[PDB]
């Protein structure tokens, strides 16, 4: 999305990056916004929880976002690589239009561009690009995979040591359906494979996780 | 730039291009947006000289607004074909993630699109792609 937060978040990232403080100062003059909209934003993300405020006054990412700067960084540099491997567009640009494209490109696109680009180990301006083995390039919930449309994935995990239920375990040993196993997901929640479908009950349909 | 502008002005273009009529009921059901809101950004958009509205209430494209409306057109059908031809993305979300990146692409990334990709002459869903001559290209 096109955040301010994201902006911010990103801005601290590239700032520890470079091995410089996360002073609100630094902030500013990097997002060339005025010491006060950055106080008056940064206050906002602590409300948040996306940041804190250090001894030192120097801005500190939660854990959360710290992910969330990860995920735009990577989008930053997914979007240089197709930019000059792909589009071949001026060098002198890739950067500044990067910067407005982290903030619309989706998850699946950059898997997409980790498939189809050659390597995605750094970004053109020679910076590591963060997050990938977070993009997936474990899985996730089957129901939040879920669409109400059959769609084929990757078995990833069944959670069968936190079950409380097993009546559906000798089930899905019928269909077939084990980790690494490519199922069909659809929206109650019907996993098809080996011709057989299992209609998972709650618990499990939380629980078992697929990848794309 | 994401401007609502833009999305207003390439949801009139789109309504035309339907044969619909561009009213301001149509845009606040096609946008979602209550009929207050449409009412209030058509006004601004009247100001900055991009729409005027008709005699039936429905809305005309200055010639200024026209070629925003269609270089926003223009950048997001090109960037469905970066997407198809390309990047591969999935058919089915093609149009939304075009929705977003119709508001960041440059005017030197398109005329780079044009020249990588093998064909611009519509978009993947059989609609032709605007102006590319205005683009240079
Ligand atoms: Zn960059
Ligand atoms: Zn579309």
């Amino acid at each position: 999305l096109v955040d301010t937060t994201e902006m911010y978040l990103r801005t601290i990232y590239e700032l520890e990056e470079e091995g410089v403080t996360p002073l609100r100062a630094r902030i500013a003059e990097r997002l060339e916004q005025s010491g006060p909209t950055v106080s008056q934003t940064v206050a906002r993300m602590e409300r948040d929880g996306l940041v804190v405020v250090a001894s030192d006054r120097s801005l500190q990412m939660t854990p959360t976002g710290r992910t969330l700067a990860t995920a735009v960084m990577r989008k930053h540099r997914l979007a240089e690589r197709l930019l000059t491997d792909i589009i071949g567009l001026d060098i002198n640009k890739v950067h500044d239009e990067a910067c407005r494209w982290e903030h619309v490109m989706s998850d699946e696109v950059e898997r997409r561009l980790v498939k189809v680009l050659k390597d995605v180990s750094r970004s053109p301006f020679g910076n590591p690009i963060p997050g990938l083995d977070e993009l997936g390039v474990p899985g996730t919930r089957v129901i939040d995979a879920a669409t109400s449309m059959p769609r084929k994935v990757r078995i990833v995990q069944i959670n069968e040591i936190f079950q409380v239920e097993t009546d559906q375990f000798t089930q899905l040993l019928d269909a077939d359906i084990r980790v690494g196993s490519e199922v069909e997901i659809v929206d109650h929640i019907t996993l098809s494979h080996n011709g057989k479908d299992v209609e998972l009950l709650d618990d499990l349909a939380h629980t078992i996780r697929i990848e794309e």
